[PDB]
DNA sequence: CCAGCAGGGGTTAGGGTTAG
């Protein structure tokens, strides 16, 4: 019946509505725009090495591409191609639809989408496989996905973790206590907050003290941090580590601060990962052994 | 893909890390 045609990224013409396959080179997770919708920015690339930036809007958070990390594969239906400021740009069109897939070779091809129904053929399976192999041989794996024991000061990195605690601070910032089972090279900083505010299991937080980091998120992230459920699994993008040296009269002290600064550049943001995600499976293994020996 | 299917309101943001 229906046979969708997929346009290679080097054949895209302005003024058309197309369907595309791609590998994610960069993305902003959905954030509240200044308009009525969530917005997600996604730059994709295919075998032609030509890239395409896509500006996607929706009132439904999950209707935007379900992207968890660079190297994810995406398939877009009914994406409008236009020219903005003399550059090619993909934008939401009526009925826009997204499928996304893990990029790791050999993994099952399981579409991630909010669509109730979607078209998917054997050819689609093959194209996803081909993009996986091409990405394995043409894109460097991200050096930003680091466990807490591998972080260095004065760097940006993406953190897969579990949320243990939440707390208000000063309205412009918000505290998240998270862990991943590994211990930072330097002890985490402890943000100043009121003890009654700390939302979460207090004794569990206490016995995991040596493994937990404090993250201070700011500005647009606050709302998001406020909605998170304690115990859920998160990926926090472009978290910033800073080695503070607090020295009093006859004492020095080195701590690691973790800031999620305001704005959306470099993908700064938070996404909840489902338990069906494989990185969550590995994280769970680490969490179980660490909670055993803590 | 779907609210719609003899076709679909409007704006939003349009990657690129000040810091607190």
């Amino acid at each position: 019946a229906t046979n969708y045609i997929y346009t290679p990224l080097n054949q895209l013409k302005g003024g058309t509505i197309v369907n595309v396959y791609g590998v994610v080179k960069f993305f902003k997770p959905p954030y509240l725009s200044k308009g009525t919708d969530y917005c997600s920015v996604v730059t994709i690339v295919d075998q032609t090495n030509v890239k395409l930036t896509c500006l996607l809007f929706s009132g439904n958070y999950e209707a935007l591409p379900i992207i968890y990390k660079n190297g994810d594969i995406v398939r877009f239906h009914r994406l409008k191609i236009q020219v903005y400021k003399k550059e090619t740009q993909g934008i939401t069109s009526s009925g826009f639809a997204s499928l996304t897939f893990e990029g790791t070779l050999g993994a099952p091809i399981i579409p991630r989408t909010s669509s109730k129904y979607f078209n998917f053929t054997t050819e689609d399976h093959k194209m996803v496989e081909a993009l996986r192999v091409w990405a394995s041989t043409h894109m460097s794996p991200s050096w930003t996905l680091l466990k807490l024991c591998d972080v260095q000061p004065m760097q940006y990195f993406d953190l897969t973790c579990q949320l243990l605690g939440k707390a208000e601070v000063d309205g412009a910032s918000f505290l998240l206590k998270v862990w991943d089972g590994t211990r930072t090279p330097f002890p985490s900083w402890r943000v100043l907050i009121q003890d009654l505010v700390l939302e979460g299991d207090l004794s569990h937080i206490h016995r995991l003290q040596n493994l937990t980091i404090d993250i201070l998120v700011y500005d647009n992230h606050v709302h998001v941090a406020r909605s998170l459920k304690v115990g859920s699994f998160l990926r926090i993008y472009s978290l910033h580590t800073k080695l503070q040296s607090m020295n009093s009269e006859n004492q020095t002290m080195l701590s690691l601060e973790f800031h999620l600064h305001g704005g959306t550049s470099y993908g700064r943001g938070i996404r909840v990962l489902p338990e069906s995600n494989s990185d969550v499976d590995q994280l769970k293994k680490d969490l179980e052994s660490a909670n055993l020996t803590a």
